[PDB]
């Protein structure tokens, strides 16, 4: 059997969301987007990961539930929710999949605010893991980001979580920056040449050097850096130093010989309340039953 899993990551920048966040749910915007045909099919599982979320726990889940209801005309059932100050993750499933969910667990790890929130459950015989984080900010603090990851990986009681679930998803504001000057970054962005920028992306570099996210996978990035935008539009980056970077990412680690296909991976361009652009990721996951 096949199920559609949606993963959303968005640093809200300590402000409430706009009334229209439809593009985030429907993988509409820039990068690897879902086509106008595939968007009509509602996803089986919706996973929302947020950082710098000023909206209260109950009020935020109501907005997601209400937002999904206006889009799909379906009353999505919240399975789990874990919050750590302004970092919060929520998992909602199709009402028909209620009896298919078992062994629900939640955990939170505080760093240095900063840290992570986790959610884990089982869809029939297939186990799932979801980690929403907010790592240390700053271009020169890559060492702290690597330490933050290793700390969450060993303290999140959801022996290591890297081999605990059939499909493990790690997402959030990882805060990894570009190892390049502002002159070159804005010159490449103006020509929409993201490949030379992605070669000096700190997360891509630390993964290639096998420092962090061992045997983890990430879909190709074809969308512009999601940080740091001027609020109210997506036309200009607020750099003056916070150079444009791919801070918001979705990664996955799956068990060998399992079915997992990434259908979309990108960002929206119509949600402008935050200095961060929301990031989406959809997947076709195989379930044993």
């Amino acid at each position: 059997d096949m199920i559609s899993v949606f993963i959303g990551t968005w640093n809200m920048g300590s402000v409430p969301p706009p009334k229209n966040v439809t593009s985030w749910f429907t993988s509409k915007g820039l990068g690897k987007t879902l086509d106008e045909v595939t968007v009509t099919i509602p996803h089986d599982i919706y996973v929302f990961g947020t950082q710098e979320n000023s909206v209260g726990d109950r009020e935020w889940l109501d907005l997601l539930r209400g937002g999904l209801k206006e889009l799909t005309d379906l009353d999505y059932r919240p399975i789990a929710m874990q919050s750590l100050w302004n970092i919060k993750v929520a998992v909602l499933v199709k009402p028909e999949h209620e009896n298919r969910i078992s062994h629900v667990s939640t955990s939170s790890v505080k760093t240095g605010n900063k840290g992570a929130v986790g959610v884990s459950f089982m869809f029939n015989g297939t186990s799932f893991g979801f980690v929403n984080c907010h790592l240390t900010s700053g271009n020169e603090k890559t060492a702290r980001r690597n330490q933050n990851y290793l700390d969450i990986l060993r303290l999140l009681s959801l022996f290591d979580i890297s081999l605990r679930f059939t499909h493990l998803f790690w997402f959030g504001d990882l805060n990894y920056r570009l190892d390049m000057d502002i002159q070159e970054i804005l010159n490449y962005i103006s020509r929409k040449e993201f490949e030379p920028l992605l070669r000096v992306d700190q997360l891509n570099l630390e993964r290639e050097k096998h420092k962090v996210f061992l045997r983890f996978s990430e879909e190709e990035i074809s969308f512009p850096p999601t940080y740091r935008y001027e609020r109210g539009s997506r036309d200009t980056y607020a750099w003056h130093t916070n150079v444009p970077s791919w801070c918001d990412r979705i990664l996955w680690k799956s068990y060998p010989e399992t079915h997992i296909i990434c259908n979309s991976y990108g960002c929206t361009d119509d949600i402008v309340t935050s200095d961060h652009s929301p990031v989406f990721g959809t997947f076709e996951v195989g379930v044993t039953s």
